[PDB]
C-alpha cells in the first residue's frame, strides 16, 4: 500500500510532465535564408 501510493504519485507527476508550434515555426524561419538572392545581396554589398 505505501509503495503503491508512491507509485500513483510518480504516476501523477509523469502524467503532468507528459513545443510543436515553436519547433516547426523556428524551422520554417530557418528556411527563410535558403533563397539564392537573399544570400547574394548579403555578399554583393560587403563588397561596395
Amino acid at each position: 500500500l505505501i509503495t503503491r501510493t508512491q507509485a500513483v504519485c510518480r504516476g501523477y507527476l509523469m502524467r503532468v510532465e507528459f513545443i510543436f508550434c515553436i519547433q516547426y515555426n523556428v524551422r520554417a524561419f530557418m528556411n527563410v535564408k535558403h533563397w539564392p538572392w537573399m544570400k547574394l545581396y548579403f555578399k554583393i554589398k560587403p563588397l561596395l
